[PDB]
Parts: C-alpha cells; sequence; structure tokens
C-alpha cells in the first residue's frame, strides 16, 4: 500500500484504488496501473522533473529503503493477475531489488523528488510506475 499526495491530488496504484478514490476521480490509466483522485487537504510531497536513473525506494515487506538503478520508462509485458489480463504496462521502470505484492504503492525518490510508485515485481525485480511526465500534478 501507499500513495503520493501533491497539491489537491492523491496518486495511487489503480488496482488498489478505493470507493472514495473512484468517487473523486481525476484521471486513471489501466495501461499504467495509475489512478489520481482529488483531495480537500493540501498534500505533503514534491514530484521530480528529471531523467534520473538512480534513486531510493521504500520496501514495506522489509520495513527498509533500498538504493536502485532503474531502466527508463517503457512498455513491458506483465503476466495476468487477479487485477488485469496479460498485457503491456506502459511508463514502467525496472530495477533489481526485493518486492512482494503488498509492496505496491511504495515511493521511489531521487534527489529531485518523487519519481514513481512500486507497481510490479518478483524474482528479485521491482517495477515502478513513473509519474514524472504528469506535469499537471503541479497545478
Ligand atoms: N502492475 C500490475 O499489473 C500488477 C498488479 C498487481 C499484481 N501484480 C504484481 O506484479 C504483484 C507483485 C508486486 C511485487 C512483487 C511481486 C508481485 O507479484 C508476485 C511476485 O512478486 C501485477
Ligand atoms: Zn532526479
Amino acid at each position: 500500500s501507499g500513495a503520493i499526495y501533491v497539491g489537491n491530488y492523491r496518486v495511487v496504484n489503480r488496482h488498489l484504488a478505493t470507493h472514495n478514490d473512484w468517487a473523486n476521480l481525476v484521471w486513471e490509466d489501466s495501461s499504467r496501473d495509475l489512478l489520481v483522485s482529488s483531495t480537500t487537504a493540501q498534500g505533503c510531497d514534491t514530484i521530480a522533473r528529471c531523467d534520473c536513473q538512480t534513486g531510493v525506494y521504500y520496501c514495506s515487506s522489509r520495513r527498509k529503503h533500498y538504493p536502485v538503478s532503474f531502466s527508463k520508462p517503457s512498455l513491458i509485458f506483465v503476466e495476468a493477475s487477479e487485477y488485469y489480463p496479460a498485457r503491456y504496462q506502459s511508463h514502467l521502470m525496472l530495477a533489481v531489488g526485493h518486492s512482494e505484492p503488498g509492496d505496491c504503492g511504495g515511493i521511489l525518490r531521487c534527489q529531485h523528488g518523487v519519481v514513481g510508485i512500486v507497481s510490479t515485481g518478483g524474482n528479485g525485480l521491482v517495477g515502478f510506475a513513473d509519474v514524472r511526465d504528469l506535469l499537471w500534478l503541479d497545478e
């Protein structure tokens, strides 16, 4: 679990969105596993606007942060789950690191701010849904 709170927006994994997220929907994209909902309170986070390929992510299944080298956002095949059929997930970044299903929502940050959230993993890999291209989050 986990979310990004920036301005009057809450960014979560689309497959973990609540009834309240859907009732306050701003934008969602099944191909990216992302959903953004509106909030009444002002958020705590800053979004990175950069091309960093190194950062640190929070891994809830270890209660620890780990440093990672990650690939540029791209289209990657993701096997069928209870949430989605087998498909290509877009804007996805891979890195070597521990992750388990319940780790989705953990934040990946670089020195410039929030880069994205854990969305996939397995076999010593961790995949992150990028948010740096969503310029409208800052207005
Ligand atoms: N973006 C998607 O389509 C997700 C939706 C939720 C399920 N899924 C995963 O990859 C879950 C997962 C995360 C992290 C480590 C995992 C793991 O699955 C087992 C092995 O280790 C695909
Ligand atoms: Zn950066």
